C-alpha cells in the first residue's frame, strides 16, 4: 500500500486545494506538497489525461474534467466528514485528525457518507474551516 | 490501489481468521477467500517470507512468526474495533459493515483506536460474535 493510499484520488485532492485558495494548478505544486518527483508527477499526470479525469492546458495549467472534478469533489467530502467525525465523536487530537482523514478518505464509502450527515450535528464545514462540498450529490 | 487495499495486512488477516476457525492455514485456503490466483498467493507469500513474516512450514502449512503474528493481530483490532464503531455510533446497515471494515482495518491508526476503546460501549467483541485481540497490546 502506498503511503498515498489512492494516487490519483490525492492528486486530484490536491488539484482542489490549490483552487480553493485560488493558487493555479501546476504539476510544479502538486509535486511540492505531495512530496513527489517532478517526473513522477508528470508521468501520474499523463495517465489521468488518458484516464479522461484532466487537462493539461496550453499554459500547463491542471484543468479537472467534469469527471476529474465530481471524483476530487467526493474525496474532499469524504475527506472533510471524517474530519468532522474524527473530532466531534471519536475525540482523535485534533492534531492527528488531518493526517488520519487523509488515509480515511480513500476507503470511505457513500454509505458511511451518508450515515455520517445524519450522525453528525453539523456539516456546513470542516474542523479546519472549509466548506464540506457535494452535500447535494451525494446519493 | 488494490481492491485489498493492504494485500500484506489481508493475507496475515486470512491466516489469522483461519486460524480461529479451526482450519489449517493454506496458500490454497488463502487463494480460495481472497479470490487469487495460485501463483500470485505463492508469490505473495514467498515475500512475506524473506519479510520475516511468516513460515511456509514442512507440511506446507502457514506459520506466521511472532512479528507477524503481532501484526496480524493489530490488523484484526483496527477492523473489529471499526466493525463496532461502524454499528453501534455511525449506523452502518450490518450488511455493509464487514466490507467497509475490511477497507479501514488498513489505514486506522492506533492513536484513533485508544480513542474508539474510550468512546465505545464495550469492546469486548466484534458485531459478527468474534474477540477484539490485541487490546492489552494496544499501546
Ligand atoms: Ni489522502
Ligand atoms: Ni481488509
Amino acid at each position: 500500500m502506498k503511503d498515498l493510499v489512492d494516487t490519483t484520488e490525492m492528486y486530484l485532492r490536491t488539484i482542489y486545494e490549490l483552487e480553493e485558495e485560488g493558487v493555479t494548478p501546476l504539476r510544479a505544486r502538486i509535486a511540492e506538497r505531495l512530496e513527489q518527483s517532478g517526473p513522477t508527477v508528470s508521468q501520474t499526470v499523463a495517465r489521468m489525461e488518458r484516464d479522461g479525469l484532466v487537462v493539461v492546458a496550453s499554459d500547463r495549467s491542471l484543468q479537472m474534467t467534469p469527471t476529474g472534478r465530481t471524483l476530487a469533489t467526493a474525496v474532499m467530502r469524504k475527506a472533510r466528514l471524517a474530519e468532522r467525525l474524527l473530532t466531534d465523536i471519536i475525540g482523535l487530537d485534533i492534531n492527528k485528525v488531518h493526517d488520519e482523514a487523509d488515509r480515511w478518505e480513500h476507503v470511505m464509502s457513500d454509505e458511511v457518507e451518508r450515515r455520517l450527515v445524519k450522525v453528525l450535528k453539523d456539516v456546513s464545514r470542516s474542523p479546519f474551516g472549509n466548506p464540506i462540498p457535494g452535500l447535494d450529490e451525494l446519493g
